[PDB]
């Protein structure tokens, strides 16, 4: 059979080729995860077709209906065989799907407009002149919320009662708010995205300080999948071959603009 | 049955307590992995006994006999139920034992004696005045060896023919050679170890440059062990609870001397 690989339109992981209107199948797409799926399928010896997730979501369980959305849903309800995407390895997800060992590391990070006098979380917490927020619904907001940790507890208090709202509907909106804030807004988001935006014109943003946590993205397969073991080993092999670092350099820095 | 947990005397993961003659069993030991084993056993709901690996090795396969030594061997041949140690997740190992998702990240890093005019790998590669090397057997050496990569190829060519040998028998030997070589030797090693030593008297070493690769330590179990699933979910929960970061800070920085 041709294996179905669910993925997500997130730059630079999966993006449309310029004339994608004119193209067919896997040829429609390019990016880090396009390259990754290609290399994995080579080592696992499978034919495959990329499938863009229909709701544009990674995967969360609705607190009410208990239905999984996004790519996680595609795996659990049997539409996709594997997810190759920047899907974060988390406890609730690992309970319902299997992940490979991480193909990329990351953590919560601070994005500022260049020139903003901020160099760390501690810098943000003590002051109020510069506003800061996060995505309104993800895992970054949860880190601060479910964080029994000093300075981050102070940050959460501020964010939860801030006026108006410092939580953004999308990651992209957060980024735009930093850019248009004249230095009065900072945004917390995945380090990999922060690093990516720092490489986009007009080069007006910067990542500052260390990461506040540590996580990995993994390739996902359903429980009991015949592919699980061949996918895990392929990811380890690619790391040791230097491919994964080569792909990150390619899409972040060789193709960067700053 | 009481679970056998194999581990290794490596500071600050597992170390003897002050008057250890006077103590018995698990009470003899303290450290990052002592604390980690206690937390994992708590979530997995098992009674356990720490056992220091007899040969004091992590684990490698003899190229002639094909027999595994170290903690890897203890798992593979049936003498230990879990290894709770800074055991590097690698393809050849994952082929024979199971690993949790990483509890700690790391990469190849450069250790210098303070004062040495080296800030990066590129700095080492373009000169010969200041000698540099790695452990004579492990993944740091193999990174360079099997690295079809520009500056690293140049570094491998140098180290391969350096006279006398720049490869050390032990990591501790490499660290001593940095300290005693009056600014003429730099050592390449695990970033976590580099960072730890930087925090120890007499505070004469420094970690410089970014990491050359990316890897993780994992908690290991025998292939197909019934304990694998819960150990992995335990590590993920501990990370999400912030407790892995708390342990790192405790053993590296709160207990630091520099
Ligand atoms: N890149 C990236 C991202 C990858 C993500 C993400 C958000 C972002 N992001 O927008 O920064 N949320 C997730 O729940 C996830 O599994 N993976
Ligand atoms: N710390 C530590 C270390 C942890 C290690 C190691 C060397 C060191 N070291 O001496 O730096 N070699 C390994 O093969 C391993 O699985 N784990
Ligand atoms: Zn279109
Ligand atoms: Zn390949």
């Amino acid at each position: 059979r041709t294996i179905v690989v669910t993925t997500i339109l997130e730059s630079p992981y999966v993006m449309y080729k310029k004339n994608h209107e004119q193209l067919e199948g896997n040829e429609r797409y390019e990016g880090y995860c396009v390259d990754l799926a290609y290399e994995i399928a080579k080592h696992v010896r499978i034919k495959y077709k990329l499938s863009i997730v229909g709701d544009g979501k990674y995967g969360a369980r609705d607190p009410e209906t208990k239905i999984w959305n996004g790519m996680v849903g595609e795996l659990v309800y049997g539409r996709a065989d594997i997810a190759v995407a920047p899907l974060t390895i988390t406890l609730v997800r690992e309970e319902v799907i299997d992940f490979s060992k991480p193909f990329m590391s990351l953590g919560i990070s601070i994005m500022i407009k260049k020139g903003t006098p901020i160099e760390s979380a501690e810098d943000l917490a003590k002051q109020t002149e510069i506003a800061y927020g996060t995505l309104d619904s993800g895992s970054t907001k949860e880190f601060f919320r479910r964080s029994k940790i000093a300075v981050y507890e102070k940050m959460w208090s501020y964010m939860k009662s801030a006026e108006p709202s410092v939580f953004t509907k999308t990651t992209a909106d957060g980024v735009a708010r930093v850019r248009k804030s004249k230095g009065k807004f900072a945004f917390l988001l995945e380090s990999t995205m922060n690093e990516y935006i720092e490489q986009r014109k007009p080069c007006d943003t910067m990542k500052v300080g260390g990461n506040l946590d540590s996580k990995g993205y993994g390739v996902a397969t359903p429980k009991g999948s015949a592919l699980g073991n061949a996918v895990n080993l392929a990811v380890l092999k690619l790391n040791e071959q230097g491919l994964l670092d080569k792909l990150k350099n390619k899409w972040w820095y060789d193709k960067g603009e700053c």
